């Protein structure tokens, strides 16, 4: 293990108080993920805490992180005032056989926020703040010179900047790509995976908007909207809410028959118990008329029927099966939900 320094998962074994390169004092592990670890460090030179993503000493992670660095640096050539809600990569270096990405220090991810609500959700008002930021972030990523598809939006990859404000940033561009790259497939985290990707179809930046629609519902209900145990269960759970996808899409989907078959009348239906297609209404998931998710927002300011109907509309537009008509970031931002 790399001159001593690695565990059996090819992680750097953090030693609290270690100094690196006469510059960073490692304080502690913040958290682990697939890619490796994020540690809290003090940068003596800039005099600030930084979150150092220490990539596993494994080629696949190293290579993914090099793609991440490239995309972050590209995003940086634009967002120098850090306006657009993407985590700032300060610098990167190889250290003891681990690629290290030095980020600004942020705070809890939105999953952990949901965990602190006991998976019962945050307010629609907070949901709206997250939504507005996330739509602005997507707006940014879709700037032509970037055209970046995050490809793994989920609550864990959206972080509070700090524990007392509603400001957030997107993290983790390990799985990201630019438009026209199509080599990736079975991409996105399953709960947040777009129909086009489930269907093995060409995809674009609209996949991120699908993920966001899923995320926003979850932020408010506390629970994943579409919590499939596998792709088939995923598509089924999607269909429960949204109905059979448009025929014009299914006729074009290489993986149509993973999920669907044509009936003798030439129409598409599921292969296989679930609520029948389109019968699990978002109207009811959100509790539009019944005091919000599980009735728990009954009375609360900012949780009116009118508010929920606006939120539902926005969400349904994000969860358009058709990536061509799925609401784009700009128009999402103009939605009545945000007035
Ligand atoms: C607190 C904190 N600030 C961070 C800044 C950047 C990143 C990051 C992580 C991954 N990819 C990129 N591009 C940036 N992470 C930051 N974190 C942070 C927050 C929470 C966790 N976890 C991970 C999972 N665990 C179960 C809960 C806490 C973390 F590792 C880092």
């Amino acid at each position: 293990y790399n001159d001593g320094y690695d565990d059996d998962n090819y992680d750097y074994i953090v030693k609290n108080g270690e100094k690196w390169m006469d510059r960073y004092e490692i304080d502690s592990l913040i958290g682990k993920g697939s890619f490796g670890q994020v540690v809290k460090a003090y940068d003596r030179v800039e005099q600030e805490w930084v979150a150092i993503k220490i990539i596993k000493n494994k080629k696949a992670f190293l290579n993914q992180a090099q793609i991440e660095v490239r995309l972050l640096e590209l995003m940086n050539k634009h967002d120098t005032e850090m306006k657009y809600y993407i985590v700032h990569l300060k610098r990167h270096f190889m250290f003891r056989n681990h690629l290290c990405l030095v980020f600004e220090m942020l705070s809890y991810n939105l999953y952990d926020l949901l965990r602190n609500t006991n998976f019962r959700g945050v307010s629609l008002n907070l949901t709206r703040k997250f939504a507005q930021q996330m739509c602005t972030a997507l707006l940014f990523l879709a700037t032509p010179e970037l055209s970046i598809i995050h490809c793994d939006l989920k609550p864990e990859n959206i972080l509070l900047c700090n524990p007392k404000r509603s400001a957030i940033k997107i993290v983790d561009f390990g799985s990201s790509c630019q438009l026209g790259q199509r080599i990736y497939q079975y991409i996105q985290s399953r709960f947040y995976r777009s129909p086009e990707v489930l269907l093995g179809m060409p995809y674009d930046l609209a996949i991120d908007m699908w993920s966001l629609g899923c995320i926003l519902v979850e932020m408010h209900t506390g629970e994943p909207l579409f919590s499939g145990a596998n792709e088939v269960d995923q598509m089924n759970k999607i269909v429960e809410v949204l109905g059979i996808p448009p025929a014009h899409i299914l006729d074009q989907a290489p993986k149509a028959r993973k999920f669907f078959e044509k009936l003798p009348d030439g129409t598409w239906n599921l292969k296989k118990e679930y609520k029948p297609p389109g019968t699990r209404k978002l109207h009811n998931i959100l509790g539009v008329e019944t005091g919000g998710p599980g009735g728990r927002r009954a009375g609360e300011s900012g949780h009116t029927v009118a508010d929920y109907l606006k939120f539902k509309d926005l969400i349904l537009r994000m969860l358009d099966y058709d990536p061509k008509t799925r609401i784009q970031p700009y128009y999402a931002l103009q939605h009545s939900f945000f007035k």
